[PDB]
DNA sequence: CAGGCCAAA
DNA sequence: CAGGCCAAA
DNA sequence: CAGGCCAAA
DNA sequence: TCGAA
DNA sequence: CAGGCCAAA
DNA sequence: TCGAA
DNA sequence: CAGGCCAAA
């Protein structure tokens, strides 16, 4: 019996996509100085050490991608970012001969130079680091004197400025040409920050515990032997990462009365839940399902989010547990790695007085060569005969949003809880 | 096929300079395309102004 | 002499897509017919030979 | 230039050569996130070695 | 710089021959790469910037 | 290429 | 023995 | 060393 | 098959 | 000894 | 045989 | 990955 027609399916047509660049980072040796942050709002006064690691923002769509090639990107729906890798070599590392000081400066030929490298601290339940930046002194460019204002959005967008330049009708265009066309370094400033609880304001019980040992958490090497050497490489395959709303599909509801008919999930949770904790043990977690969320795409779209563009550098790539998709699946929490690379403070040569910490540091600096490559999937369904690309029911995606309209995201740049990451309201560009 | 180049850093995909295509142009501005449909002249397709649909 | 920077060229992406399609035509048997076709314009005169083949 | 001999003839050019040390930053540190603001005084050292055959 | 002036020149004990000498020769001409300026253009603009010419 | 989606396996 | 002619290859 | 130049092949 | 083995 | 905890594997 | 294979 | 374009070879 011959076969004149077979069941040959849908013409689905998938795209891949990759995307690589090159990066040359300077980090600046800071010194461990304790700082004291006054308390404001929900943040409770608190001791804070500063590190000289600088961070790695590979969490970010900029990092990967240029202008062009993401505004492009944008006419690919159902863009997905599959696969991303960082891989960091170290150069020479950079130690002054002498600093401005002269009287006292006892400038030396050899030198001590180390190399730190922090990859899983962000998730760490109890240390509870962030990322900041410092105000240096005047007389000690190595030691930390503040905070900066610029926040974690206003760090990402400058780095971003400076790797990809302005546009040719800005007036500031001279100040900052393009890093990813002249191959110049970029000076990061952006360095990690261990927290303890500053209890001399506290009434009643007290806790003295003090920092925890971050140090055994971290590996230090020799910056002499580690000449052209690679010190990082990581790979992270995204769970899930949608870039570009899906296709919107054909409402059933023009055809089928049939459309808000319900069925039976058994004893599988088809949709996803949120769940709210309280460190401070006044309230039980609490797990809520039914979430306030709404479609990406389709008859009722809210596409606030892509609009923003707030993937691009102001909210990580990875997105697990925020979209949800109307096929039966199952979600699980997802987050990435934070790399954090930099070379220790140098004591100067002078002699201390008392037992204590160096009281001054010479000016070091780390070359960083950062080779970066993201993978990203698309699809075309057409699904029907006429009227352009249509996507099955199934793939339908729903995002988390808040009760007045913003919608909620992933940032990894307040510190863990329970070695988790926070859901929080996306702030209009 | 198709081709994306990413020649630039900013501002979408832009393509070389070689690439730059030209079509024939009547001189009332109709373009000029092939027919199948005419009888062949020299056993040779024959050149017309496209018709505005 | 290690080379931190290489000639990698442009980033372009070629994309692929092939489309296919099963049509079921029926074609009448016409009769080879000799049909007078008259003069317009710049066609001239001329006899035309009418054949099955669709 | 064009001969009277029966001839072949096509557009023609030679390669660029550019050579050069890239700039030294200075070891100063910047307050915000951009490209070095002092450059240290560098040079390259080049022989060149050219033949001409006529 | 390369040959030198003439005998009779004024100028002939400034540049000696740097093909007698062996002496090196500073070279001046770089490279400089373009992009349009879009501040002064009216209409639609051309916001690409530089290419990545690394 | 049918059973809780298929463009997943 | 179909694609810029076929009686050319 | 003759046929679209020979000092070319 | 919201990493992936 | 980096990805939803590590003192679990 | 206006590179030259 | 330089010589009349490269995303062609």
């Amino acid at each position: 019996a011959t076969a004149i027609l077979r069941p040959i399916g849908l013409h689905v047509e998938k795209f891949q996509q990759t995307y690589r660049k090159k990066w040359r980072f300077l980090t600046s040796a800071n010194a461990n100085v304790i700082l004291a942050e006054a308390a404001s709002g929900e943040r409770p006064a608190r001791w804070a050490l500063t590190t000289g690691m600088a961070s790695i923002p590979w969490e970010y769509l900029f990092f990967y991608m240029s202008p062009a090639e993401y505004n492009r990107m944008k006419n690919y729906p159902g863009t997905f970012a599959k696969s991303a890798s960082v891989r960091i070599r170290t150069w020479n590392t950079r130690v002054a001969f002498q600093t401005g000081d002269t009287q006292t400066a006892n400038a030396t030929l050899n030198q001590n130079k180390f190399l730190q490298v922090a990859k899983g601290i962000r998730s760490i339940p109890f240390i509870c680091s962030t990322n900041r930046k410092y105000t240096y002194s005047d007389t000690e460019p190595m030691q930390p004197t503040g905070f900066a204002t610029l926040t974690s959005y206003e760090y990402r967008d400058g780095l971003k400025t400076a790797m990809y330049g302005y546009d040719n009708d800005n007036k500031d265009f001279a100040k900052k040409p393009p890093a990813d066309a002249t191959g110049a370094e970029i000076y990061l400033q952006d360095y990690l920050t261990i927290y303890t609880n500053d209890a001399r304001a506290t009434t009643g019980t007290k806790i003295l515990a003090g920092f925890p040992p971050y140090k055994n958490f971290i590996e230090e090497f020799d910056a002499s032997a580690c000449i052209n050497t690679d010190v990082v490489a990581m790979d992270y395959d995204f769970s899930y990462a949608p870039l570009v709303p899906q296709f919107a599909p054909v409402p059933n509801n023009l055809i089928t009365q049939n459309y808000n008919g319900s069925y039976p999930a058994g004893t599988k949770n088809e949709v996803t839940a949120a769940k709210t904790t309280d460190s401070s043990q006044a309230t039980a977690p609490t797990q809520v399902r039914n979430a306030p969320r709404k479609y990406i795409q389709g008859p009722h779209a809210d596409t606030t989010f892509f609009d923003e563009e707030q993937n691009y550098l102001r909210v990580p790539i990875e997105q697990g547990g925020i979209f949800e998709e109307v096929n039966v699946e199952t979600v699980h929490d997802t987050q990435m790695p934070s790399i954090n690379v930099g070379i220790r403070a140098v004591p100067k040569l002078t002699t201390i007085d008392e037992t204590t910490q160096a009281n001054s540091w010479l000016d070091a600096q780390g070359y960083f060569e950062v080779d970066c490559v993201l993978t990203t999937e698309s699809v075309d369904p057409y699904t029907y005969i006429k009227g352009g690309c249509y996507s099955a029911n199934t793939k339908s995606q729903l995002q988390y949003f808040a009760s007045d309209g913003r919608p909620i995201a992933k940032v990894y740049d307040n510190p863990n809880v329970y070695g988790r990451m926070q859901m929080i309201k996306t702030v209009k560009p």
